[PDB]
């Protein structure tokens, strides 16, 4: 409920950020750095800068995309069913900017809830633990492992 026009996004995002978040174009498995990033911090929507994921919940599923057991809060994302490409899938988008993020699957680690949020790295901006104050995310420094 807080998204710019596509033309504004076209001039402010990279081609990969644009195609993934605005056209739901899945990045190639293993292609984004965030697939192999495991440092403390938060992952935010590239469009709104709203907090989406904590480093605490990030894990390697071996899929080739950033994987998380949960969003930072259920409120941060919007999920819906998708029956395209002949599949039953649940798409995940950010709440405020409504960016396409990826999909959620019921094959995540059971000790952490059983869900795998499979997210394009291109849909995210990583904010390191240390920069979280300077960038306005002080109050979430404690969701971070
Ligand atoms: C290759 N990755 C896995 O098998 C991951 C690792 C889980 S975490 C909690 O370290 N497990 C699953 C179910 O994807
Ligand atoms: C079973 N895997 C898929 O359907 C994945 C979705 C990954 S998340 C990042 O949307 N898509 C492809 C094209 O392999």
């Amino acid at each position: 409920y807080k998204k710019p026009s596509d033309a504004e996004l076209k001039r402010t995002l990279t081609e990969e950020q644009y195609q993934v978040t605005q056209n739901s174009a899945t990045e190639y498995a293993f292609s984004h750095e965030y697939d192999h990033l495991f440092k403390p911090g938060i992952y935010v929507d590239v469009v709104s800068g709203e907090p989406l994921f904590s480093s605490a919940d990030k894990y390697d599923s071996g899929s080739g995309w950033p994987s998380f057991t949960r969003p930072i809060d259920a409120k941060s994302v919007t999920e819906h069913d998708d029956f395209s490409y002949n599949m039953r899938r649940t798409e995940v988008r950010s709440h405020a900017a409504d960016s396409h993020l990826g999909h959620v699957f019921p094959d995540g680690p059971r000790d952490k809830g059983g869900l795998r949020y499979s997210i394009n790295g291109a849909s995210l901006k990583f904010i390191p633990l240390e920069q979280m104050d300077a960038a306005g995310y002080g109050a979430l420094k404690s969701k971070v492992k």
